[PDB]
Protein backbone atom coordinates (compact mmCIF):
# COMPACT_ATOMS: atom_id res chain seq x y z
CA UNK A 1 0.00 0.00 0.00
CA UNK A 2 2.83 2.26 1.01
CA UNK A 3 5.55 0.31 0.23
CA UNK A 4 6.36 -2.93 -1.87
CA UNK A 5 9.58 -4.29 -1.26
CA UNK A 6 9.22 -6.54 -5.32
CA UNK A 7 8.21 -3.20 -6.82
CA UNK A 8 10.32 -0.30 -8.32
CA UNK A 9 10.05 2.71 -7.33
CA UNK A 10 12.34 5.94 -7.80
CA UNK A 11 12.08 9.64 -7.46
CA UNK A 12 12.20 11.76 -10.97
CA UNK A 13 12.25 15.58 -11.61
CA UNK A 14 8.24 14.88 -11.90
CA UNK A 15 7.61 13.00 -8.89
CA UNK A 16 9.38 15.79 -6.68
CA UNK A 17 6.86 18.12 -8.34
CA UNK A 18 4.19 16.06 -7.53
CA UNK A 19 5.02 16.31 -3.64
CA UNK A 20 6.05 19.58 -3.83
CA UNK A 21 4.06 21.57 -5.54
CA UNK A 22 0.69 19.33 -6.33
CA UNK A 23 0.57 17.15 -2.75
CA UNK A 24 1.50 20.71 -1.02
CA UNK A 25 -0.77 23.13 -2.90
CA UNK A 26 -3.92 20.57 -2.26
CA UNK A 27 -3.16 19.96 1.32
CA UNK A 28 -3.27 23.50 2.41
CA UNK A 29 -6.60 23.88 1.37
CA UNK A 30 -9.67 24.28 3.22
CA UNK A 31 -11.84 21.91 2.01
CA UNK A 32 -8.87 18.96 1.82
CA UNK A 33 -9.08 18.19 5.62
CA UNK A 34 -11.20 14.87 4.66
CA UNK A 35 -8.43 13.14 1.97
CA UNK A 36 -5.81 13.78 4.62
CA UNK A 37 -6.79 9.84 5.79
CA UNK A 38 -8.68 6.60 4.37
CA UNK A 39 -12.26 7.03 4.45
CA UNK A 40 -13.13 5.35 7.80
CA UNK A 41 -16.41 3.23 7.43
CA UNK A 42 -16.97 2.85 11.07
CA UNK A 43 -16.66 6.75 12.34
CA UNK A 44 -18.91 7.67 9.22
CA UNK A 45 -20.89 4.82 9.50
CA UNK A 46 -20.79 3.41 5.82
CA UNK A 47 -21.56 -0.52 5.89
CA UNK A 48 -21.61 -0.31 2.52
CA UNK A 49 -18.65 2.13 1.30
CA UNK A 50 -16.67 -0.66 0.64
CA UNK A 51 -18.91 -2.62 -1.53
CA UNK A 52 -19.45 0.09 -3.85
CA UNK A 53 -15.53 1.00 -3.85
CA UNK A 54 -13.21 -1.16 -4.59
CA UNK A 55 -10.04 0.35 -4.43
CA UNK A 56 -9.45 3.27 -1.68
CA UNK A 57 -7.43 6.05 -2.23
CA UNK A 58 -6.47 9.52 0.12
CA UNK A 59 -4.19 11.94 0.24
CA UNK A 60 -2.28 10.54 3.33
CA UNK A 61 -1.16 7.14 1.25
CA UNK A 62 -0.28 9.17 -1.63
CA UNK A 63 2.40 11.65 0.15
CA UNK A 64 3.45 8.52 2.01
CA UNK A 65 3.92 6.87 -1.45
CA UNK A 66 5.55 9.78 -2.45
CA UNK A 67 8.07 9.89 0.33
CA UNK A 68 8.85 6.15 0.52
CA UNK A 69 9.65 6.63 -3.78
CA UNK A 70 7.11 4.10 -3.77
CA UNK A 71 5.98 4.85 -7.85
CA UNK A 72 7.89 4.38 -10.78
CA UNK A 73 6.59 7.73 -12.47
CA UNK A 74 4.32 10.59 -11.84
CA UNK A 75 1.57 9.28 -14.08
CA UNK A 76 1.13 6.61 -11.40
CA UNK A 77 0.49 9.25 -8.58
CA UNK A 78 -1.97 11.16 -10.71
CA UNK A 79 -3.67 7.97 -11.47
CA UNK A 80 -4.03 7.38 -7.30
CA UNK A 81 -5.69 11.22 -7.10
CA UNK A 82 -8.10 10.17 -9.66
CA UNK A 83 -8.89 7.59 -7.94
CA UNK A 84 -9.39 9.18 -4.80
CA UNK A 85 -11.13 11.76 -6.12
CA UNK A 86 -13.34 9.69 -8.35
CA UNK A 87 -14.16 7.20 -5.49
CA UNK A 88 -15.86 10.37 -4.08
CA UNK A 89 -17.92 10.84 -7.31
CA UNK A 90 -19.00 7.50 -7.37
CA UNK A 91 -20.02 6.93 -3.71
CA UNK A 92 -21.85 9.79 -2.34
CA UNK A 93 -24.65 11.74 -3.60
CA UNK A 94 -24.30 14.32 -6.39
CA UNK A 95 -25.40 17.50 -3.52
CA UNK A 96 -23.26 16.12 -1.14
CA UNK A 97 -20.86 18.71 0.55
CA UNK A 98 -17.92 16.28 -0.11
CA UNK A 99 -18.60 16.12 -3.77
CA UNK A 100 -18.33 20.09 -4.17
CA UNK A 101 -15.02 20.03 -1.58
CA UNK A 102 -13.40 17.20 -4.11
CA UNK A 103 -14.35 19.15 -7.32
CA UNK A 104 -12.81 22.17 -6.09
CA UNK A 105 -9.86 20.29 -5.05
CA UNK A 106 -9.45 17.79 -8.82
CA UNK A 107 -9.79 21.67 -10.30
CA UNK A 108 -6.67 22.54 -8.36
CA UNK A 109 -4.64 19.48 -9.36
CA UNK A 110 -5.39 19.51 -13.39
CA UNK A 111 -3.96 23.47 -13.00
CA UNK A 112 -1.04 21.87 -11.45
CA UNK A 113 -0.18 19.28 -13.20
CA UNK A 114 -0.91 21.16 -16.67
CA UNK A 115 2.52 22.85 -15.28
CA UNK A 116 4.35 19.69 -14.55
CA UNK A 117 7.86 19.55 -16.93
CA UNK A 118 9.11 17.19 -19.80
C1 LIG B 1 -10.04 12.29 11.20
C2 LIG B 1 -11.13 13.27 10.76
O1 LIG B 1 -12.06 12.58 9.90
C3 LIG B 1 -13.32 13.14 9.89
C4 LIG B 1 -13.79 13.79 11.05
C5 LIG B 1 -15.07 14.40 11.11
C6 LIG B 1 -15.57 15.10 12.27
O2 LIG B 1 -16.70 14.69 12.67
N1 LIG B 1 -14.92 16.15 12.97
C7 LIG B 1 -13.56 16.59 12.65
C8 LIG B 1 -12.56 16.83 13.82
C9 LIG B 1 -13.27 17.20 15.16
N2 LIG B 1 -12.44 18.04 16.11
C10 LIG B 1 -11.84 17.40 17.33
C11 LIG B 1 -12.52 17.90 18.64
N3 LIG B 1 -12.54 19.40 18.70
C12 LIG B 1 -13.02 19.94 20.01
C13 LIG B 1 -13.21 20.03 17.51
C14 LIG B 1 -12.57 19.54 16.18
C15 LIG B 1 -14.68 17.82 14.90
C16 LIG B 1 -15.59 16.89 14.04
C17 LIG B 1 -15.87 14.32 9.93
C18 LIG B 1 -15.42 13.66 8.78
C19 LIG B 1 -14.14 13.07 8.74
N4 LIG B 1 -13.54 12.39 7.71
C20 LIG B 1 -13.86 12.10 6.44
N5 LIG B 1 -13.01 11.46 5.61
C21 LIG B 1 -13.34 11.17 4.34
C22 LIG B 1 -14.59 11.55 3.82
C23 LIG B 1 -15.49 12.23 4.70
N6 LIG B 1 -15.09 12.46 5.97
N7 LIG B 1 -16.74 12.65 4.33
C24 LIG B 1 -17.25 13.93 4.85
C25 LIG B 1 -16.22 15.08 4.89
C26 LIG B 1 -17.02 16.36 5.16
C27 LIG B 1 -18.37 16.15 4.44
C28 LIG B 1 -18.45 14.63 4.15
C29 LIG B 1 -17.61 11.63 3.95
C30 LIG B 1 -18.82 11.44 4.67
C31 LIG B 1 -19.73 10.43 4.33
C32 LIG B 1 -19.43 9.56 3.28
C33 LIG B 1 -18.24 9.72 2.56
C34 LIG B 1 -17.31 10.74 2.88
C35 LIG B 1 -16.13 10.86 2.08
O3 LIG B 1 -16.25 10.60 0.85
N8 LIG B 1 -14.89 11.26 2.51
C36 LIG B 1 -13.87 11.49 1.49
Amino acid sequence: EVSNPSKPGRKTNQLQYMQNVVVKTLWKHQFAWPFYQPVDAIKLNLPDYHKIIKNPMDMGTIKKRLENNYYWSASECMQDFNTMFTNCYIYNKPTDDIVLMAQALEKIFLQKVAQMPQ
